[PDB]
């Protein structure tokens, strides 16, 4: 899991990886790596 997104931080991850098909978000290596359903 994880999308192409950019991070400036975790809490951002939130909404675009919630779009995108995934629970949470966490900011990582500049992406949003995530935990699914």
């Amino acid at each position: 899991v994880g999308i192409n997104v950019d991070c400036k931080h975790s809490g951002q991850c939130l909404k675009p990886c919630k779009k995108a098909g995934m629970r949470f978000g966490k900011c990582i290596n500049g992406k949003c790596d995530c935990t699914p359903k």
